[PDB]
């Protein structure tokens, strides 16, 4: 990074892209204090600050590699900047500041993508995007009935910005990536045509930088500074993961949805620890071991299914009930999170309360790691689970390491992940067990194996439906998560949003085009259609199972990809074509690695798709053989059974391709 | 008001009472810089402030009467304080500033009244209310469907702090008032438990204070200050103003209505210029003058109708569609507000375009005032009228004055009074011609005779409905509006939102305990009840008149007290009732003068009502004669017909109140 003087103050840049931009006239930095409120209700968030100063820093005093920085001339030295290779290091030299401001230079025409996992915005510019870790909302979309619903309910409607997994990350067009080291409250701000805005509610340490000549450089080097994934395990390519939660008569319904022809990897039964009736649905029993009472041969039960090929995964998550037989055990053990008067702070999760397990006291981390995921779930003989929740704590609660939990809250889903992971690697099945985490932060890359895109809606619509893994998908993807996929169907079923067969048709066959086919019963089981319920159904499963593993050779050359090079499975259309326009906000539409292309269709009622070809080749239509040129927007027949996907006429693996038709 | 030293900074304070508290550790003042985005749809402003600079003031020179602000010490001054009697001047040292905050000290258990207008909160405290005129919103709750729908389908469903007549004046439970001279944008923040903050996209010229040993003798000195109202015409004691808008129907209507044995002082037909049907509502033809395909003879009928002792009332806004005879006449004369290439602005109001009529030049106020006012309304035989909108003018808009639209936005419906009420007065009509305004800013109390609530929707709902337009009458009566009054059965009907019977009932048991009784057809007059279509609701709004004219005498007493001391008819019970604090929240219950107590049914379905009953003596419950102890809370039978009404045993008017028992049997 080259520091440089203008006539009034001082430019940063990389290469030949300068950065940041400093005068009196047009500050970098502005400093303050606010108070916020931050209330939770069942992980939503109602966030609202007050603030109470924000000053411009118009004085810049260069001392070499360093550069201090005051309201004005004469006045006391606030902010200090010190230029470290590929990083600007900052140190708070007022006490008082708990807001900073931070402009980066923008063009008018710059896109910018990352920020975590995106649900409903790839490119981000144009739009404000806060970054704290939530229930990211039912409906997304103040215009809809549901988003209403949710919200007069339970305030759990939310916006286009929540997340469960929001990272202070982006990449700009301009080919640069900027990373805020921080786990505090951070919003980005890309209303402006002519900067960034970046407010954090901390002075971070750091904000480092990565460049390159291609946008597959910079994905690269992002991930192998937050870490990369293993490969995907080669029982993962035996087929689907089938989520049944209907205790004993799981088994009955796994034999008929095999019967069919299903190509089955998985039983996932996140009932194994028993149900919990609310009136959100069937919901779980949060005590983290097998239920007797619901599955009372489970043990037995997961031998006869390794014999037949097929794994079992279950499910935990890091909060323990009240009325668990665990709860006491760890109470008396100090393993919770504390109130301000020293006592077990209860969490409001839906008419049950739960502790939350204090990751921050090194022994209730080793006891999570070793009596549950290594005792009671892969000693049991599981081969993976839904690693759930991270993404509710509340501000108001103390914990055992001193830091606020103003700034631990971001930080949960990163210290869940790394509880999951030692678990795994002490039982050495790092690469063999596959856990997968909704919620995330800066370093679940390194942690965590699979991503899941959480809890949709049952439906097609625009900022809750199938549509919004895609965006989830290519986000998450950038910042370093190599492998994504969703619940086949969604999960979301509220106020009569029920699931439709077309819509269990449509998200199978994107599924098919991801690195791992799971279904889910969802929130109210008996109200929705499951895979195994419809012979149309479950005929299509079938088919769409048979198609992914007939494309494993070409999914394993695409993992082995993510592991040697950082790219991730599902890639942004810009990342191959960097020189094509179009190409740089598309988000219905993904590169299955660099040979195919898939556009999912997402609304009900259609019998055709849409969508921009890129490159100056020839792409083969994978049902019908037909050749169409690159460059241009096209239309294709996309009937059930035959989604929009397309793959290189230059492809080394055009002979498996051409199979699949 | 001094200024008092102290150990760190200094104090200002009006006699026991501290005002504002400043030292560089907890400052009185911030000052810096926004870019506000103000984007209207049809009167309803999509408002939000991008804040740049906000920087406490933490440096104050004191020399005298006069104090100096600065951010820092050595740093350049930015911001003179000097108190002049009781005023705070202020003057801006720094040409950058647009934004400026305050802090008053409030104690923990204050009350806030005022703001204007409020339609939802009476005291303020412990809420932020911006203050901005527009449409005030459809539904203005976010937790209802009418909201929702309201905002999805126009951006029109607003919150709880919108209102036709926001105005930067408060009056404080410790006793003082606090007006602040400024039209920018302006935010009442009462959030915090040991300051008020207010926030002005501006510098005001001056904050001005008002202390008494009453809340009376504050509410006396602020209209004194903003200006009274004349008396009530005697013409308006004789009943209800009947509004329809049906053509020459109209009239067959009257003639039935009549016919029941109602008291009309009065038909409002706000359509003599001519209905605009469409698919959405019947709007009106904006081209202000008697419209004869619509009325073919209406000044014979005007003068039929005043040999019968009934007055005619129209209806005039101050803009002028593209479609009528009018806009060509003004655009000639260069009386229309302009877009930034010098062209005649249109605002688009829904189905149709129209011109902003320019009232900061003096010859197209003078126009207005003497061709329409004057020659088309009081010369053609109208004795009042509905004087409509106000709050539509857009920040993107060029003015013939050369004041940024910024400043003029919120001037808009006081320089619109001022025109009507020059048009009267242009005719000798003052405390004669009636005409109501729904919006407001600071001044229009000299000039506007009598408020009205603006568009209630046709429901019970609490920020919507008909208990809205008592927490209207409160807050709006503090601020020197002695005369409030609303539709009976309200405006809005959307989303299949309609008049029940029993809510017309209960809004004509309301109205006819307020200066003014007048019915509206509403935007959708086929799809509602009217007060003609119902043989019981017609007995019941004949009745609920012939209350109305027998109270005349007390109304009439009430509205000599407001010219001789200012305060408004309606009056909240902590007015007469100071050491009374269960009195100082209540925003569903009125004092009609000193002398009756009147508590709404606001809720369907409702046969009783229980209020708190204050003082120390004995009320008497108006239909039953029944005596009920004061200082606590009492339940009373509300059939319909038999609003929860009360008067001081001991009051001089016993006699007229009495009377009221029998016409009611
Ligand atoms: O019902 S339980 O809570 O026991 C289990 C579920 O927990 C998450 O969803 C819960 C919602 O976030 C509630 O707001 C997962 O996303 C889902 O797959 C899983 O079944
Ligand atoms: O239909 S018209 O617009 O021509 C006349 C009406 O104008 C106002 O209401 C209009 C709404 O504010 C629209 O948003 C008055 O309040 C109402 O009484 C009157 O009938």
């Amino acid at each position: 990074m080259h520091f440089e003087t203008t006539k009034d103050g001082f430019t940063i840049a990389i290469g030949n892209r300068i950065i940041l931009s400093h005068s009196p006239d047009k500050p970098a930095f502005f400093a303050g204090f606010g108070e916020e409120r931050m209330d939770m209700y069942r992980g939503n968030f109602d966030i609202e600050d007050y603030v109470i100063e924000r000053t411009a820093l118009r004085h810049a005093e260069v001392s070499g590699d360093s550069v201090t920085l005051s309201s004005a001339p004469g006045q006391a030295p606030r902010l200090r900047l010190t230029l470290d290779g590929n990083a600007i290091r900052l140190t708070a030299l007022d006490e008082t500041i708990n807001r900073l401001w931070l402009r980066v230079v923008a063009e008018t025409d710059e896109h910018v993508w990352g920020g975590g996992e995106q649900m409903s915005y790839f490119d981000m510019r144009g739009r404000r995007f806060p970054l704290w870790t939530s229930e990211p909302g039912v409906g997304r979309d103040k215009t809809t009935e549901i988003t209403f619903k949710s919200d007069v309910s339970g305030k759990a409607g939310g916006d286009y910005y929540n997340t469960n997994y929001p990272q202070p990350t982006w990449l700009s067009s301009r080919k640069y990536a900027l990373h805020v080291e921080t786990s505090a409250y951070s919003v980005f701000d890309f209303r402006n045509g002519d900067f960034h805005e970046i407010e954090i509610w901390a002075v971070p340490e750091k904000i480092e930088f990565f460049a390159g000549d291609s946008f597959a450089d910079i994905v690269s080097a992002l991930s192998l500074h937050f870490g990369r994934q293993p490969e995907l395990p080669d029982w993962v390519y035996n087929g689907a993961i089938i989520g049944l939660k209907d205790g004993v008569n799981s088994f009955a319904r796994l034999e008929k949805i095999r019967a069919a022809g299903t190509k089955v990897s998985g039983l996932w039964c996140e009932d194994w620890v028993g149900l919990r009736q609310t009136s959100f649905g069937a919901r779980l029993f949060w005590d983290w071991q097998a239920n007797d009472t619901r599955y009372p041969h489970l043990r037995q039960k997961i031998a006869e299914l390794a014999d037949q090929g097929i794994r079992f995964l279950g499910y935990v998550n890091p909060y323990l009930c009240v009325d668990g037989p665990l709860f006491p055990v760890a109470e008396s053990a100090g393993y919770f999170a504390t109130d301000v008067d020293g006592k077990t702070a209860l969490v409001d999760f839906g008419e049950f309360d739960c502790g939350v397990v204090d990751f921050t006291n090194p022994a209730a981390a080793d006891w999570f790691a070793a009596a549950i995921i290594g005792k009671n779930m892969l000693d049991f003989g599981l081969s993976g689970w839904m690693a759930d929740f991270g993404e509710y704590l509340p501000i108001d609660i103390k914990l055992s390491n001193g830091v606020d939990a103003k700034l631990m809250h971001n930080a949960w889903p990163t210290l869940w992940a790394e509880v999951n992971a030692k678990g795994v690697e002490s039982r050495g099945k790092t690469g063999e067990a596959l856990f997968f985490m909704r919620a995330g932060f800066t370093g679940v890359q390194a942690h965590c194996p699979l991503i899941w895109g959480g809890n949709q809606s049952v439906d097609f619509s625009r900022h809750d439906g199938l549509v919004t893994v895609i965006c989830g998908a290519l986000s998450s993807g950038l910042m370093g998560n190599a492998y994504h996929h969703s619940d086949i169907g969604g999960y979301t079923s509220l106020f009569g949003n029920v699931r439709t067969a077309e819509l269990i048709m449509r998200w199978t066959e994107m599924a098919a085009f991801t690195p791992v086919m799971r279904t889910h019963e969802g929130n109210r089981p008996r109200d929705n259609l499951q895979i195994d319920q419809d012979e149309t159904v479950l005929a299509h499963f079938a088919r769409m199972t048979a198609i992914y593993v007939a494309l494993a050779p070409y999914l394993k050359s695409l993992s082995a990809e993510a592991a040697k090079t950082g790219l991730p499975v599902q890639r942004p259309l810009f990342l191959h074509y960097e020189n094509e326009p179009q190409t740089y906000a598309v988000q219905d539409c993904y590169l299955y690695g660099a040979d195919m292309l898939v556009a999912p269709v997402w609304k009900a009622g259609e019998t055709q798709r849409s969508l921009y070809l890129p490159g100056h080749g020839e792409w083969v239509h994978l049902w019908s053989g037909k050749r169409h040129a690159g460059g241009r927007d096209i239309t294709v027949e996309t009937p059930l059974g035959e989604p929009a996907v397309f793959y290189r006429a230059d492809s080394s693996h055009h002979r498996l391709f051409e199979q699949l038709r």
